[PDB]
């Protein structure tokens, strides 16, 4: 047939499972699917970068045509230097369509020839917020639900080195 | 790499620019793009079946890895019938994102493995509404920056007759 | 200044006191507000035509700046008919945002120079269905929270005539 | 405490899992939950009102707490009938808002003192539709994932009867 | 009948009309309503945790079946320690539907027998945003308009001992 | 006729095609616009009012009946200072909804004689976002499809001059 690497970026602070299920259903269709790990330095991540390619490759690695990587400058750029035809985006019932369909269209611009398609994560995992993970973790509270164990063990470590 | 045949499915009352968009965006994705046009007869469409049919092959016939099928039965069965792991829908930032989310989940409890993807036309079909097409065409209105050249000798057509 | 011409179209079946409240308020920015009642064939409007310009004209007629008229053709037409340079219309936090950004877009198409202009009625209008008024009215429900007492003697008398 | 009753109105055409999981929720929290099966004749059901009622009947009847009563009228006059003192409704990721808060926003001018209260459904209801769920029955499909076997046979049944 | 106890969790800076009227409407269906004010630390609220719960007895002290509590820790823990079989959050038209939405399925999560369930205020404070108001009482704009008097009078004290 | 003056209110850091396309739509219909460019304290803005104030000039001083004015309060108080009847927003299909819908609906509270009335930009820059755009001028990327050549030369100094 033919070759196609996808793309699925984000800033993953920390990978959750509903990221795991999109990674999981996006490398079933994709020949290659990398993860960018963007540095995100604005967002001012809770992990750094290379603590959460570690914690994504402690999920992830498992998977034969996936590959994590992070990377410092333009989307753009990173999509170019993997050869990717396709970003995939998560799209669930509450995302922050404003934010995915900017982005999609404002990357439009910068890649005419790279197409944004936007994939739903399992029924289980479409309520899942980062932000509300990190503040469930930071007050001391199980995220087993929301994040593998794995993930759960860098959240605990994290929040007790910076008490 | 890998064969993935997509289906991208639809009433198709008539197949507008935007539809034409978002195939030739996902026939440059996928092996084989299965156009399937939906007898859809709950929703009274304008055109027959085959007149459906026969409007997207004339303006879809040109790409060489597209086919245009008719369907009078389920989605799940037509998918499954063209071995397609991807079903493909237009998403606007004016879609009726109820209906795409409702069938997307419906969907994946009819058909586990495939995945319904989304993509995106470009910003300038984004506004286009197929019912408003039909209304401004019944109204002897041209339609033109809406469908090509030959959509509107069907609509004209069809118009004149039922008149 | 200047002379601009707004238009407000719209099946009105029946005037609601969402749409009498945004006609006082465009009428107060514009230096004539055009109330363009459409035929509306295929949404099968409970009211005729004729109905309707009588309903609107006796709730509107005392605005000095406004004119109730109705038409059968395309609103490109009937807003270039009245020297228009802006089509006006509710968005309430509530609305068909589907539909009013499909329709702005594609008037956008047809009609290039003329501005869709959103305006918002009084917080008190924001929920009021004209679909849920009819429904309320057949059932023999008072309506008169939702359109003026002059439109529910019409609702009243359509009503009792139908049986 | 205090005895409050609530009404979980709906068309229920037929009663999905969706709706069930509502009244299980629903009937935890409130005292007595009436469960108004509206005629809604203008929506032309696919079932009758004694069907829905049966069909209701059939998948609630366990429940000890809960009432299904059909009625013909305005949905203010079967809340003050029951003695109720809310309206549920469920809402969901996927739901008609606009619909949705037009009625809360209506009824709170007729029944000023019945608060409209909305309820989520588990996440794996959250998008099942009643119009796909009709729409898979007429076309021969299996829709024991999104209704109870019992509704099952009243599809199967009443689709065999039209043909 | 029952006792049932709610909980109407917020970081209140400061109780707004909005708030207000949710109070009077909760504590009118339930038997007891907590009024939960969390620390919210990382949300950097305008007025302090002491001050926010001195703010909200002033405005809600009369509700014989009200109690406001702060909290400093997981809402989960908050819930179980109320004996609170309900969580009440506000929806409006214009709520962040993504965030409710999340924080109701992962609250699903955590306290699966607990029902979080949604009222609406009156329409005439259905546009109020608490940030907006702080934005305006920072610029020395008066907020009576959105506020109870009590809540005007800290705003102002708290402005003026900032500059 | 009469003479309407409104006011188009924003951060402005910095003016995007998009803002551009609406002060080019709006000074069309309306006698006088007036550019409100808002200090914007606690936004924390990239470039400092003076700055945004020069960005503007340089692109929108061709227009004979634009005035582009910054402010330091209340919104209220510059639309007072103007004369001006109507407050003009964009709203696009990914805009902020809640976010407008909650200004203008306090604004309504503030100036009940002001109408907010929404504009659309064209389909092209539908999906700009200035946010997006400061992020891709910080990492070193071009933005020129989304800023006019006069903001990109500020973007870029600004950039190197903080590094
Ligand atoms: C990181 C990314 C993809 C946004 O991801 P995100 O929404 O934080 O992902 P999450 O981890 O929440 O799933 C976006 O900010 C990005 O592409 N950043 C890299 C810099 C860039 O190219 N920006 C322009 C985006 S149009
Ligand atoms: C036809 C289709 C795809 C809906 O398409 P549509 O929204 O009319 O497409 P449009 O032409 O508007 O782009 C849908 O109704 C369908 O799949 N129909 C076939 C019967 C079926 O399987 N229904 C279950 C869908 S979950
Ligand atoms: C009637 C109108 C304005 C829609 O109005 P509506 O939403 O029914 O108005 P309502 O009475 O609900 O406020 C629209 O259907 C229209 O413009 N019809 C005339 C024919 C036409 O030109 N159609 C193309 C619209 S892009
Ligand atoms: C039937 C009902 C509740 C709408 O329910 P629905 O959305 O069809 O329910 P579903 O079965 O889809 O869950 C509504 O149409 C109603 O209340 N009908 C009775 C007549 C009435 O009072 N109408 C005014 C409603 S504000
Ligand atoms: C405070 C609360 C309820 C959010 O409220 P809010 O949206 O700030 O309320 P507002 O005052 O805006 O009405 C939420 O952040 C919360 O529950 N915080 C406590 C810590 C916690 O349990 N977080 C997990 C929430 S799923
Ligand atoms: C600046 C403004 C208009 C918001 O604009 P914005 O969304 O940042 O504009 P943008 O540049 O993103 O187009 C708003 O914050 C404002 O009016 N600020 C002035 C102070 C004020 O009056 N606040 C009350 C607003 S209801
Ligand atoms: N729960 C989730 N599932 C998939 N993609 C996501 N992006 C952010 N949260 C997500
Ligand atoms: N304009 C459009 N573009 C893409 N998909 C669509 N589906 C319906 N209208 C569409
Ligand atoms: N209540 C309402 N107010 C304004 N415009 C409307 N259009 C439809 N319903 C409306
Ligand atoms: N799936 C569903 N769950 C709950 N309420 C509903 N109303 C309509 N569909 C529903
Ligand atoms: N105005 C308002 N009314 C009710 N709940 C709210 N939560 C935030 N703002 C609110
Ligand atoms: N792209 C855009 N067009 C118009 N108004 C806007 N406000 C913010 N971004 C905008």
């Amino acid at each position: 047939g033919s070759m196609v690497v996808a793309v699925y970026p984000g800033t993953f602070d920390p990978l959750t499972r509903g990221h795991e299920d999109l990674v999981r259903r996006a490398s079933s269709i994709f020949d290659t699917l990398v993860v960018g790990v963007a540095d995100s330095r604005a967002k001012k991540p809770f992990f750094s970068l290379e603590e959460r390619l570690k914690i994504a490759n402690e999920v992830l690695g498992h998977y034969p045509n996936v590959k994590v990587m992070g990377f410092t400058g333009l989307l753009k750029d990173f999509v170019r230097a993997n050869d990717a035809r396709v970003i995939v985006r998560g799209l669930r019932a509450v995302s922050d369509f404003e934010y995915e369909f900017q982005m999609a269209g404002m990357n439009r611009y910068l890649l005419p020839d790279v197409e944004t398609m936007f994939m739903t994560p399992s029924d289980q995992y479409q309520f899942i917020s980062g932000t509300i993970v990190r503040e469930i973790a930071q007050l001391g509270g199980d995220v087993s639900k929301f994040v593998f164990p794995s993930v759960e063990k860098w959240l605990t470590e994290k929040v007790a080195a910076m008490a």
